[PDB]
């Protein structure tokens, strides 16, 4: 086993997001490009510099080498991940009569068919684990990824993504009763206000937030779009403003934030279980701050590219 | 139900073909083609004018939506095939240092999952039946298909193209097993060289062609590429030569040969067993030189693209 020198290790979907362009011929087409929200967060987190990993499903296919092809340039260590033959997930996107419409193909792939066989050799050079979205939906990947966090919550810091797509929620309630599962397993729970919109819980924003810092979590972070986002702990409340910049999408820019958080409170020194528990302002602010100035390199270009360290 | 007219009804496998294609941005796209081998066959036969169905697995989804418009414009009654919310079959080509790459996507699709459930009302005023190709490989369509064939083998004419994809085939003892079997329930069984070849038997491909004249089919026929094809009964031996024409490609050629035989055949009202027991050096002639005259066309262009019958 290598040392993975204090690394974060994220946990999730990687995905070839199937988007559709414009062919010489005048024909619609659909470019592949990698993707996955947990996916996303890694490229992001290895792209800041921070030691990072990736543990996933991926297929020997030629699909899962531009997933593999990706992660290496950006230095992400997806030696944790688990090949199979098994193809990998596809998510078309199309524009019909101005309105999206989405099919995902995701049947026997390699991401969903995850084991608990699967699970990574997680050692004390993991500081940090990261799990979120769609491949918390699907079965069985789904409880061997809760199983993994259960597992490891105790020994290192839990970040938590709920990242919702109700699209492919098929049951809300079972999906409902695991979220809360996870993010009484969590240090760190970052959302949108849509994803808070719906838990349908009682209250403003800002009263959810104190609540669920009841439940386990130190460090709740609600992200605002061009507005920032505010971080709430027991000892504080901090807003951070968004960064004005020209728009030319948002998707994926949460995976940024996770990643800005993550990487300042990694450069911090406070990525412990202790040391999130006592955040001051500053410490929350700079990581926060972190997060969505990165987020804002991602917003001004297309799709989920999260920016480099030297871009900013 | 609806009385089907005397109708050739097409059994097997519809597809998407993902073809690699270049978009205005310079960068690799695949784009979205209709097709399948046996699907292929029952638009070529719609377009030549012959009363045509189609029995398959269809998705609801918008890869459905491709397959069934295809299929309506060609005039293709398609109320046989079982609709589901599977997803569709792709099928993903590419080229790789000037060599042809496959990936088959073909997990849990509505063409693959079928049951006996789902198999066709078929009537008096069904003809003949045509079988082939990838449906009959994978499980559990194939054995859908192949207790159709068994099923309906004495009530009409069965036209079987054998169409080997080896590169789909996991295990050749099955797979030729399941082959010698429908062949036995055949009437015409046409195939090209190299998938004669696939077979492994003794003798020159006339002589094969000869030991399967007494194993159950009436009429068997070897297509010969840019030679044409030569058609073999217990009576005649009847060589057609091919039409010279300028090349584009030739994917599915034998898709159209097929449905040049089938259609000739209904036009001379020869599609009984017992009229295919009889058949003349005139009738053969005319049915296979359509097949042949028609794949021409479909060679002369991109993909498998069949003829109308008002553009011959
Ligand atoms: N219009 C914008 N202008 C500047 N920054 C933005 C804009 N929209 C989003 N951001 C940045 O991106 C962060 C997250 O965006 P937000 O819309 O809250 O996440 P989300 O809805 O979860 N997006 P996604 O990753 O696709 O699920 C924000 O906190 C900002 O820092
Ligand atoms: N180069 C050519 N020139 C003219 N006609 C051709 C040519 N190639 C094929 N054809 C026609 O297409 C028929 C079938 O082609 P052939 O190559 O024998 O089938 P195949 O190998 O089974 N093709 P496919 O449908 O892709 O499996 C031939 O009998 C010809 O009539
Ligand atoms: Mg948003
Ligand atoms: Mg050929």
């Amino acid at each position: 086993h290598h040392h993975h020198h204090h690394m974060i290790l994220c946990c999730g979907e990687a995905l070839i997001d199937m988007l559709p362009r414009e062919t010489t011929g005048g024909e619609t087409a659909f470019q592949p490009f990698a993707g996955g929200s947990v996916f996303n967060t890694a490229i992001a987190l290895g792209r800041l510099g921070v030691p990072t990993g990736f543990f996933s499903g991926i297929s020997s296919d030629f699909f899962g080498d531009v997933l593999r092809d990706t992660l290496a340039r950006s230095n992400v260590d997806y030696s944790f991940a688990a090949i199979s033959n098994r193809p990998t997930t596809l998510a078309f996107v199309r524009l019909v009569d101005g309105q999206a419409r989405y099919a995902f193909y995701d049947e026997n792939t390699a991401g969903r068919m995850l084991s608990r066989n699967d699970m990574p050799y997680v050692d004390e050079t993991i500081s940090a684990m990261l799990f979120g979205c769609i491949s918390l939906i699907s079965e069985p990947c789904g409880s061997v990824y809760e199983t993994l966090l259960a597992r490891e919550a105790p020994n290192r810091v839990m970040f938590l993504d709920p990242n919702i797509r109700a699209n492919l929620i098929t049951v809300r309630k079972t999906h409902l009763t695991r979220m809360k599962r996870m993010i009484a397993l969590a240090d760190i729970v970052k959302l949108s206000d849509e994803d808070l919109d719906w838990f349908g819980e009682k209250g403003s924003h800002d009263e959810i937030a104190a609540e669920w810092l009841k439940l386990g979590p130190k460090l709740v972070v609600i992200t605002k779009g061009a507005h920032g986002a505010v971080a709430y702990t027991n000892h504080a409340t901090v807003p951070v403003p968004g960064v004005k910049v020209d728009v030319v999408d948002t998707v994926g820019a949460g995976d940024t934030v996770n990643a800005g958080i993550l990487a300042s409170l990694h450069s911090q020194g406070l990525l412990t279980k202790d040391a999130l528990a006592n955040l001051s302002e500053d410490q929350i602010h700079s990581a926060v701050a972190l997060g969505v100035r990165a987020a804002a390199v991602t917003v001004s270009r297309a799709g989920a590219n999260p920016p480099w360290a030297h871009e900013m």
